């Protein structure tokens, strides 16, 4: 249960700052997908425990590829 920011890359034309956001929120153990690779921040808060943060910015591999890193605890 942590509100953390993964850092993305804005990388692509238009269709990416929903693809961010929905690989994220496809994970039961989310909780808050704040998207706004715009304002260069994203505030995602997930469960760690069970996903960790690395488990969630893979998952945005898994479809995009806009995903830095956690800045920041």
């Amino acid at each position: 249960m942590e509100q953390k920011t993964l850092q993305v890359e804005g990388m692509s034309c238009q269709h990416c700052v929903k693809a961010v956001e929905t690989s994220v929120g496809e994970l039961d153990g989310v909780s808050a997908v704040h998207v706004n690779l715009e304002a260069g921040k994203v505030d995602v808060s997930f469960d760690a425990d069970k996903v960790s943060v690395k488990d969630i910015a893979d998952a945005i591999e898994d479809q995009g590829y806009d995903v830095a890193k956690i800045e920041g605890r």
